[PDB]
């Protein structure tokens, strides 16, 4: 099975803890409008660029900031969050990858998403929470999982010596150089090409380890390896970034957030284009 299936919970799951005082369950979607239209009872609403991102330069909010963020939504160190979201847990995945940065110990993501609760006809409320504030020390940010511009030249070559690998979840034209936009098409050098909807069902769950492994490494994607995954834009690679270290317990991998929206607009730097 999953190699760390208890940051899993299945909807049956969450509606049996909805009032469990350690889970607090929030909401990630790409439409930020989506939750005020009905949501899981007691779930907050996460708004991604309003409440993960500086509202000026581009990087996350900082560890003081996140704290405060946690305390406003009544969550604390020892706190269950949960996330689940639309588009087969796309955004929730990258608020899971999120409050890793950020240390969070237990968080875990609802197979299936938003899309799984409807189509099982689960509760559903427009009525908001209103959670006392919770105790949120603030925490220290695990570089270990973020990847930095600077950092892929170094990788690139580890690719190449078998020490490391890069996945580029985008589409394969995209990944192909035939492609949020930047000025050059094509992949990091080294990197193949696994598109992140790959790992799932047609129904939003999770494809079986057995399933998902076949992804992987057959393409030389190892659990041996210092993997490095990317898309556009952070929020997008997460997804996979998720199934290899939590689905599949690949121990060392990163998301470049910085992904191709820089690396296709960055000066002077390596681009492969075609097959790899």
């Amino acid at each position: 099975g999953y190699a760390h299936p208890e940051v899993l919970v299945s909807t049956d799951w969450v509606q049996e803890h909805l009032e469990d005082p350690k889970v607090r369950v929030l909401e990630v979607d790409e439409d930020i409008l989506l939750y005020d239209t009905g949501h899981i009872p007691g779930a907050q609403k996460i708004d991604w660029q309003r409440d993960f991102w500086d509202p000026v330069v581009r990087d996350f909010i900082s560890e003081e900031e996140f704290a405060k963020l946690m305390e406003r939504l009544g969550i604390s160190n020892d706190t269950t969050v949960v996330l689940y979201g639309d588009k087969n847990n796309w955004w929730a995945a990258y608020a899971f990858w999120f409050f890793k940065y950020n240390g969070h110990k237990d968080v875990r993501l609802m197979n299936g998403g938003r899309q799984k609760w409807v189509e099982e006809g689960r509760p559903l409320t427009t009525e908001v929470p209103s959670y006392p504030p919770g105790r949120y020390e603030v925490p220290y940010r695990d570089e270990s999982i973020r990847a930095y511009r600077d950092d892929v030249l170094e990788h690139i070559i580890k690719v190449k010596e078998g020490k490391g690998a890069l996945v580029d979840v985008r589409s394969p034209q995209e990944y192909r150089g035939e492609l949020e936009g930047a000025l050059r098409a094509g992949h990091i050098p080294g990197a193949k090409n696994i598109p992140w909807a790959k790992a799932v069902n047609p129904d939003g769950t999770f494809k079986s380890a057995e399933e998902l492994r076949a992804l992987y490494e057959p393409l030389g994607i190892t659990k041996d390896k210092d993997i490095v995954v990317y898309c556009r834009i952070a929020e997008r690679s997460s997804h996979s970034w998720f199934v290899l270290k939590y689905l599949l317990g690949y121990p060392h991998v990163k998301n470049y957030d910085g992904s191709w929206t820089e690396w296709g607009n960055l000066v002077g730097v390596p681009i492969a284009k075609g097959e790899e």
